[PDB]
């Protein structure tokens, strides 16, 4: 393929992992994988690691396309299991499950199981998304600790909601809560993800759920990178030219005539839009790797093409290598020029998109 | 349970195509599939519609789809082809191209065919994306028909860039520029898509190309929908409630604390995120129906869930139907709150999301 890939530097995957062992040395890892592996794809990014302890998924129909692609370390239900007749899958597969209501607790208290699962009581500690409410959550933990179900001890999850906003309290406050409840408790502690693991060393605990910046890239946005923390970015989402054209002075360019050309300039087409995952809302100026050489996007970005500007004799040709982040062009980079979020930059792909892996 | 799935209504295609038909009662129909058939599925919306005179595509990698599935119709590369060394295959595929540049021109001039292929010359009449100058395109149009590989005659192809601004004169130039180069010319002529179609019967001539407005969507932005036109919405982007949790006056949901209660009330949370494809920048407030009765967005949406209001006794629980956009709740509706362009909602999903296709 010369059009719409994403190229996934292994290499650079085994580096942040074990990076990220250096920065949460007293911690066990639970590599997060959801979301078709943040877009680098959830099987072959699982591979990659085989040194994880664990991964972690946001549903189960996703914990077992990792079980049918052979992965066999312990997979973590991060949001549990959303239908009682899924427990004994769970159970049979060895699959970890969170456990945040009523529904999914009475499951467990009345399944017949062949085996017992391990589970992670979510607490909700100031997030208000998933999760037991502290005022709730000591009757509920103490009915897990008597489901024979249960694999005994019953660990302890959280999650931080704005661990990237340093200078709010609400990440003390989480950890005050979380510290309270888990007093004289046994189980496992983990509260954690990137933000938690490279800025708050007092919530590392006993297990960090590295996700983002496992794919080297940064969890924050104040413009910092994941080479910012010693991460190296897995991806690079390339195409290619499939037309340079001649373009005069006064003429605009794309969908609503938006960007208008001040000089006679060549423009080059990309095999690249949003119905690959492109932002639609790029702005004209964006940033673009057009051999090894930056130039702007000018005009809307369409379903399938984007135009830049090469230069009036610019020698840039059909065919020639695009890149739209990777190497010379981090993706933080383009979320500040389109403001669109890092997170949703590299998750928010087409399956239109192909795929290579290098080393 | 069900999660995040997009429910694909054949009935409503099939009315769609006929409907349009109605419209444009001289000109044949290219349904446009390109992007995945828009969300809906390449390969299965072209199944749904084996009346319609030919398919449109972005790329040759999906035409070749379409032919791998058993798609048997003529199918129109609208980007032609970005190598030489394609031509055979598009040759003996029966697939037509546009041709817009020197590269592809000089390819049919010297390529060795085992059938001629058939041709639609890209006019760039104002929208300065793809294809040949005004003043360069007689010379060109005249080595096609000069062609052995080109199997006469020669149809000319163009693309409008503000159909849908009917006050600014924008189209009704490129159809002033479309129609002096078509003069005394033989082979179809055509020149509109959705906008052109609805707008502007002037520009239907030969062949129309029904791209967005085939599934039921407006092409524009003025709160008009596809039932304003005779045409019924083909998608709904569907899933269901994983918790309905108690939440209190002056508690914050989500990420960055985005999102403050102003009373106690009961939050539910979606099996939906922008992992699925669900735009992050929905802001608090965007509609999603929950068991058929509009509940608001509350706070940030994450990659794999959405949290929205139910209310103090609000009866919903954890299971219960959820409807992102589709009937009750039209994806224009939703573009207008989120400030998100229909045509990239519908597109730009991930992989994550299943495929259900009914009638
Ligand atoms: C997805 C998620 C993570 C990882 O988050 P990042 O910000 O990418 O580090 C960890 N834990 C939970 C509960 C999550 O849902
Ligand atoms: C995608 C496309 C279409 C369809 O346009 P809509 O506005 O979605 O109908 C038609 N023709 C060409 C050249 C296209 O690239």
């Amino acid at each position: 393929m010369q059009a719409a890939t994403v190229v996934i530097n292994r290499r650079a995957l085994r580096h942040n992992l074990q990076r990220l062992r250096e920065l949460a040395p007293a911690s066990k890892m639970v590599a997060v994988v959801k979301a078709n592996a943040y877009g680098h794809g959830l099987l072959e990014t699982a591979r990659t690691l085989p040194d994880a302890d664990a991964f972690g998924v946001a549903r189960l129909e996703e914990a077992l396309r990792l079980r049918a692609g052979g992965i066999t370390k312990p997979v973590l239900l991060l949001e549990g299991f959303f239908d009682a007749r899924d427990l004994p899958t769970i159970s049979a597969q060895h699959f970890h499950t969170a456990v945040h209501n009523e529904e999914q607790l009475a499951a467990l208290e009345e399944a017949s199981l062949d085996e017992p699962v391990t589970v992670w009581m979510k607490l909700d500690t100031g997030m208000h998304r998933l999760g037991v409410r502290p005022e709730q959550a000591e009757a509920f933990y103490h009915r897990l600790t008597q489901c024979k179900n249960v694999r005994q001890p019953v660990n302890i999850v959280s999650h931080f909601a704005r661990a990237d906003e340093p200078k709010c309290g609400a990440t003390e406050k989480q950890l005050a809560i979380f510290n309270t409840f888990c007093e004289g408790k046994p189980g496992q502690r983990s509260i954690a993800a990137s933000g938690g693991i490279l800025l708050w060393p007092q919530s590392h605990f006993d297990w960090v759920r590295p996700g983002i910046i496992l794919y080297g890239v940064s969890a924050l946005e104040d413009r910092s990178t994941g080479a910012d923390f010693g991460c190296q970015p897995v991806m690079s989402l390339t195409s290619s030219l499939i037309a340079v054209r001649e373009h005069k002075a006064g003429e605009p360019v794309g969908y609503g005539g938006t960007w208008v050309s001040e000089r006679d300039t060549r423009l080059g087409v990309v095999a690249m839009g949003y119905g690959d995952g492109y932002p639609r809302a790029a702005p004209s100026g964006t940033p673009v790797l057009v051999n090894g050489r930056e130039v702007p996007i000018v005009g809307r970005v369409a379903m399938d093409m984007i135009c830049v500007d090469l230069g009036p004799q610019a020698q840039d040709k059909a065919g020639d290598p695009v890149i739209l982040w990777g190497e010379g062009l981090p993706v933080e980079r383009i979320a500040e020029m389109t403001k669109v979020s890092a997170y949703e930059l590299i998750t928010r792909l087409t399956s239109r998109v192909a795929m290579k892996y290098v080393d």
